[PDB]
């Protein structure tokens, strides 16, 4: 029954991916982001002048009052409201009904966005990065207890406004070709991986692997960029730079800030390279690789100028938090989050990207020593 999940994410570009939800009795309507990187669910509960609609907790006869604050900081925005219960479904997901906690928004700084289309966030990770603390049972632990939903689901991001699906308790194989290739869930927290190697075009970056994983490495729908310890966002940003200097950037390009720009239908897209990430497989010694096209990282926007050309912004970040595979890396994969086997698997996606004589791609096996030594303590 999971082609009723299909197609069931929407999004504008850069505004992360929202699925349709209902909260309370009766049921309100409400867009929700879908968030890898954090645990709460929480939703506007207040006018907000970003909101169209918001959780009318007065409304709804199944809610219960927690009488316990709660807020949540993001990398940039926060949040904070009122903790309660109340009964929640997915129209286009499985044909359930759960108590959840939900966060009811009072106010928030820097949090909502002007056009998103959404008005919450589910928060998918586990207990351990909840707020308050990890007695704050998460949504998907909540439905996983109470139904017989089996313990994964799997996100298929399209990229460009944009779609993609969030298949709830299972993985639907009309969604991705090839095989799936699985990496462990180091520690159930973040859904944070092990990166063992790094290549561009080809090249080994050729570092200790414990500074890709510095401090951490995590899979992130709710994070738009690639993001990057410093020093290997600098490793990854001189090679880029090499093998694009063909071409002349303004350096705030670099730092994500200036756009470029070529004439419509002329971006020299076979000038930047390709990010291969090697991550820590199932069995000894093994790890496999996905790819990144340039069309991954280099994100198109909108010229601001009257000028209707192809305008891109430099989709990696510099991060003092760790690696962060954002949803710039996670489209054109199909990205299995199976909690039940402590795994995330990547197999290249039915939506895949299209580059003109490259392709992205899940390739194994490959054999790595030492991968133990790759992350960080
Ligand atoms: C370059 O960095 C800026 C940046 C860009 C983006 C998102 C975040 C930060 C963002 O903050 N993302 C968090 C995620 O939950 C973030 N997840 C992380 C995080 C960071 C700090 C604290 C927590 C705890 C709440 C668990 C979690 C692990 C990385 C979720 C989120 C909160 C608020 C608005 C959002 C997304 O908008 C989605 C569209 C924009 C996506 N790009």
């Amino acid at each position: 029954s999971f082609v009723e999940m299909v197609d069931n994410l929407r999004g504008k570009s850069g505004q992360g991916y929202y699925v349709e939800m209902t909260v309370g009795s009766p049921p309100q309507t409400l867009n929700i982001l879908v968030d890898t990187g954090s645990s709460n669910f929480a939703v506007g509960a207040a006018p907000h002048p970003f909101l169209h609609r918001y959780y009318q907790r007065q409304l709804s006869s199944t809610y219960r009052d927690l009488r316990k604050g709660v807020y949540v900081p993001y990398t940039q925005g926060k949040w904070e409201g009122e903790l309660g219960t109340d009964l929640v479904s997915i129209p286009h997901g499985p044909n359930v009904t759960v108590r959840a906690n939900i966060a009811a928004i009072t106010e928030s700084d820097k949090f909502f966005i002007n056009g998103s289309n959404w008005e919450g966030i589910l928060g998918l990770a586990y207990a351990e990065i909840a707020r308050p603390d990890d007695s704050l049972e998460p949504f998907f632990d909540s439905l996983v207890k109470q139904t017989h939903v089996p313990n994964l689901f799997s996100l298929q991001l399209c990229g460009a406004s944009v779609g993609g699906s969030m298949i709830i308790g299972g993985i639907d194989h009309s969604l991705y070709t090839g095989s799936l290739w699985y990496t462990p869930i180091r520690r159930e927290w973040y859904y944070e991986v092990i990166i063992v190697r790094v290549e561009i075009n080809g090249q080994d970056l050729k570092m200790d692997c414990k500074e890709y994983n510095y401090d951490k490495s995590i899979v992130d729908s709710g994070t738009t960029n690639l993001r990057l310890p410093k020093k290997v966002f600098e490793a990854a940003v001189k090679s880029i730079k090499a093998a694009s200097s063909t071409e002349k950037f303004p350096d705030g390009f670099w730092l994500g800030e200036q756009l470029v720009c070529w004439q419509a239908g002329t971006t020299p897209w076979n000038i930047f390279p390709v990010i291969s990430l090697y991550l820590m497989g199932e069995v000894t010694n093994q790890s496999f690789r996905i790819t990144i096209l340039p069309q991954q990282y280099l994100r198109p926007v909108e010229d601001v100028a009257t000028s209707q050309d192809d305008c891109y912004k430099f989709a990696i970040s510099q991060s003092s938090t760790g690696t962060v595979m954002g949803a710039v890396i996670m489209e054109g994969f199909y990205v299995v989050f199976d909690r039940a086997r402590k795994r995330i698997g990547f197999a290249v996606s039915a939506c895949h990207v299209h580059d003109e004589f490259r392709t992205a791609a899940v390739e194994g096996p490959f054999v790595t020593l030492d991968m133990e030594d790759c992350g960080y303590n």
